């Protein structure tokens, strides 16, 4: 039983909903708490200066996450997000200085807590809105189980609402309230020996180090020409590539995609915001289509679908007209091998956004897998989001442990398949 999440505008696990509907859970533009939340005595909030990668805040944040952020259930691996990754993930177009939220010990200046939000644009069925993604919630291990997390969550919620934004998207590797979808982790082994040394996999009794290497090999027998890293001048072409992809998989009519309800212009009024509610005749009207996804304008594309060594890899395929027709992308996160003082980290690729128009998605992922290998990634990870299950099904991906639950704050979304979701969080 929750004591915090039961009070919040989210669909609860006990939820009995007559129908599949979309829309705001509450329209409360003026009634939220505006006063800063109290921390334990001796602690203080600060706006985390991630705007200069050399700053002390950035160093403190890197250290806090390195030692206290997400681990696997068995505490064998912990994420080790680089500063360059964090800068790409958090200093996004439109970001607010006050959406990077730190907790400091006044006596020692030690940073003991962090939470962040980034602005994104999203379509949800027939509505479009500016919203927030909350990520990198982190509390020092020595401060856990003291109910600080809700304080951090309440404070970031306040700071988002001060920007006239009343919804948020977030994921969790555990069930909290009722998730609108559940993603499954899949892993493609690239560097067998490194991952054996790290304990990520073992050597089966019916196999050898060498048979294992042969089995997990990325095939090269069939390559696809025309792929190159994206550059900044591709942004307009990439942007249109995404519009086309989302138009292709829309779950509303063409007239509706072109005339989405802009929740930003109506969320100040209980009466007008009602417009955003939508009943859905049948959940099968959504089958095989995308219902919620991020929207990118050209400045977003320039930032997200770029190439930064050891952070983000974006390739596009040109046709004979030198028009961009396909795109793959993946970001790179190192993980600490918690119990291995000698080989201490592994470099993992994570599928981001992928668009196949002139090749199959399987062919695209195969080109991306080779590129990830050539980027010194030890494994390639993906979720069964969008059309990825097509690649995962008939492949050498191995299932991960646990599941990734998707949440939206203060919005109703029926429970949907992850194929219907085009939201990737870092
Ligand atoms: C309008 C805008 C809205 C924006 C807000 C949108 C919501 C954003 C939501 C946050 C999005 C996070 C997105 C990411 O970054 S997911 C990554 C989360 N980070 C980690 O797992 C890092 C390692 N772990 C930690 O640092 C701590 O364990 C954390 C800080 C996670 C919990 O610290 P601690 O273990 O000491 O717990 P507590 O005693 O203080 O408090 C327990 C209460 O807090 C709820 N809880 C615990 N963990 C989570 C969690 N991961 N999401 C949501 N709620 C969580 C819990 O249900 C319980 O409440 P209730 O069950 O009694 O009700
Ligand atoms: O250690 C871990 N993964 C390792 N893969 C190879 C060696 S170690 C790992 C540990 C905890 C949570 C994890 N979630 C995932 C993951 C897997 C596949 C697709 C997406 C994923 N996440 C990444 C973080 N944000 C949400 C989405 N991985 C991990």
């Amino acid at each position: 039983p929750h004591k915090f999440w039961n009070t919040q505008p989210v669909v609860q696990n006990d939820d009995s909903s007559s129908e599949y509907s979309f829309g705001p859970i509450e329209i409360e533009p003026d009634s939220f708490r505006k006063e800063i939340y109290k921390l334990p005595d001796g602690f203080s909030w600060f706006d985390c200066n991630l705007w200069d990668i050399e700053s002390q805040d950035f160093e403190d944040t890197y250290q806090l996450l390195k030692d206290h952020y997400v681990e696997d259930d068995d505490s064998q691996f912990r994420f080790n997000y680089s500063k360059e990754f964090l800068r790409w993930a958090l200093c996004v177009p439109g970001q607010k200085k006050n959406w990077l939220v730190g907790v400091r010990v006044n006596e020692t200046k030690k940073m003991v807590g962090f939470i962040s939000a980034i602005p994104i644009k999203v379509r949800i069925h027939n509505c479009i809105m500016n919203t927030s993604v909350v990520n990198f919630l982190c509390v020092h291990k020595k401060l856990r189980s003291k109910r600080l997390a809700p304080v951090l969550i309440k404070e970031i919620t306040r700071r988002i609402r001060c920007e006239k934004i009343f919804q948020s998207i977030y994921t969790c590797g555990k069930n909290i309230t009722k998730p609108f979808t559940i993603g499954t982790y899949w892993h493609r082994i690239i560097n067998v020996k490194k991952l054996l040394e790290a304990g990520f996999i073992g050597i089966p009794r019916n196999m050898t180090m060498s048979s294992l290497i042969k089995y997990h090999r990325i095939p090269a027998d069939k390559r696809i020409e025309g792929f190159r890293p994206s550059v900044d001048s591709d942004a307009e072409q990439i942007c249109k590539l995404f519009e086309n992809y989302f138009m292709k998989y829309k779950d509303v009519s063409n007239e509706t995609m072109n005339n989405l309800i802009n929740y930003d212009e109506i969320n100040h009024s209980k009466e007008l915001g009602k417009q955003a509610y939508m009943k859905l005749d049948k959940i099968e009207d959504l089958q095989d289509k995308i219902t919620i996804h991020q929207c990118f304008n050209v400045e977003d594309v320039k930032h997200y679908f770029t190439n930064i060594d050891k952070v983000i890899v974006t390739y596009v395929r040109e046709n004979k007209n030198k028009e961009i027709t396909d795109l793959f992308s993946f970001f790179i996160i190192e993980s600490t091998v918690i119990n291995n003082e000698r080989f201490p980290t592994i470099n993992i690729a994570y599928s981001y956004f992928n668009i196949a128009n002139t090749c199959s998605l399987k062919e695209l992922f195969n080109e991306m897998l080779i590129t990830a290998k050539n980027n010194n990634c030890d494994a390639f990870n993906t979720l069964d989001l969008m059309q990825n299950l097509q690649v995962i099904q008939d492949s050498k991906f191995i299932i991960g442990t646990g599941r990734l639950r998707y949440y939206v704050f203060n919005w109703k979304i029926p429970q949907i398949s992850p194929s219907n979701v085009g939201i990737i969080l870092f």
